[PDB]
């Protein structure tokens, strides 16, 4: 079975082109619509087709920040295409994208399943692109919002890690509201518990520290299937946030009581072969102040990293890490002194 269309190539100009593909399947479904997985004819290449509803009133957001990134931690959009679906006289919006075959999720879920943990060269791989992704679209004012490893996209082959979904990602505007329903369960940035509008792209950077947290521990650091159950996850570690601290992730809740614990030692929450350092790099993203977080690019540059920065290292399967050390002007921009650590000597 092969469908052609005349779809519009994602960055470029616009000039659209008959594109073929095959072997459709389903890969994905939620409340944002389906993903496909397809084989584009000419080339023999697996994509990933988004289908999603289009609002009639606007274009899709989605699409308008997708056509402007560029980054190899990030899922390419290669064409978008106009269609008809499920729901009659619904016209449908659909993503070509690169096709990615693994996830986080998956992956974390084998080992935890097993009894064990993901090996710390892997989570130093995996942790370092989803900061270089962040620092990548926070450097254009746009922050993902739905940060978790379901989101976390992975090519087990060449250890690539891909940031996809940007179905809730939004470019923040100083000033302007935002709604504070977005993030997923476990992930969610305590000023978001709270219902703040007035975050910054420092939510990603909190989720991003869940991430790493859970990679470390094998489940989650904040369960609970309510905000007050995750709060009392986020105040048995961190200790009990004090008003100043309350004031700066929503100002509404500071008359509030909260429960009295004493700021527990980042050391004992983790198993005791945890690299100390990926324990410091945790104790600076989950912070209760958003300004007092690391930046991604901060992140990038912890000494978490720096066996990624060995000139001898390699993975497991032999073969060579993938790019790491490829940093633009516009990805340096928050920091630029830190390319005297982030390129190094070798690269
Ligand atoms: N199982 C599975 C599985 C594993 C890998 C892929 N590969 C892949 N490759 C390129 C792009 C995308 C993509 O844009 N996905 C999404 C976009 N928007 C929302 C949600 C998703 C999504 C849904 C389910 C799982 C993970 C993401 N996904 C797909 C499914």
């Amino acid at each position: 079975k092969v469908t052609t269309v005349v779809a519009t190539p994602g960055q470029g100009p616009d000039r659209p082109q008959e594109v073929s593909y095959t072997d459709t399947k389903v890969i994905g479904n939620g409340s944002f619509g389906v993903v496909y997985q397809a084989k584009l004819c000419d080339s023999g290449e697996l994509v990933a087709i988004k289908k999603v509803l289009q609002d009639k009133r606007f274009k899709n957001r989605e699409l308008q920040i997708m056509r402007k990134l560029d980054h190899c931690n990030i899922v390419r959009l290669r064409y978008f295409f106009y269609s008809s679906g499920e729901k009659k006289d619904e016209v449908y919006l659909n993503l070509v994208l690169d096709y990615v075959p693994e996830t986080v999720y998956r992956v974390a879920r084998h080992y935890s399943r097993a009894k064990q943990t993901l090996p710390v060269i892997y989570v130093k791989l995996y942790m370092y692109q989803l900061f270089r992704s962040l620092a990548y679209i926070h450097s254009f004012g746009i922050c993902h919002r739905d940060i978790k490893p379901q989101n976390l996209l992975l090519d087990p082959d060449t250890a690539v890690l891909k940031l996809c979904d940007f179905g809730s990602a939004k470019q923040l505007v100083r000033g302007e509201p935002n709604v504070s329903y977005i993030c997923s369960r476990y992930y969610r940035a305590p000023e978001l518990i709270f219902g703040a509008t007035d975050y910054t792209s420092s939510i990603d950077v909190w989720s991003a520290g869940c991430v790493l947290a859970e990679l470390l521990l094998g489940q989650p650091i904040f369960p609970g299937d309510s905000g007050v159950d995750q709060l009392v996850e986020i105040i048995k570690v961190l200790g009990t946030p004090t008003r100043e601290q309350i004031r700066e992730m929503n100002p509404n809740y500071t008359e509030f009581k909260f429960p009295q614990i004493k700021a527990h030692p980042w050391t004992k929450v983790f198993r005791p072969r945890t690299p100390p350092e990926a324990i410091a790099l945790c104790s600076r993203l989950l912070e209760y102040t958003p300004t007092a977080r690391l930046t991604p690019l901060e992140a990038c540059a912890h000494s978490f990293f720096d066996e990624l920065r060995d000139p001898n290292v390699k993975l497991p399967n032999g073969r060579d890490t993938p790019a790491l050390f490829n940093f633009t002007t516009q990805e340096l921009s928050s920091n630029p002194p830190l390319a005297t650590i982030l390129i190094p000597p070798h690269a």
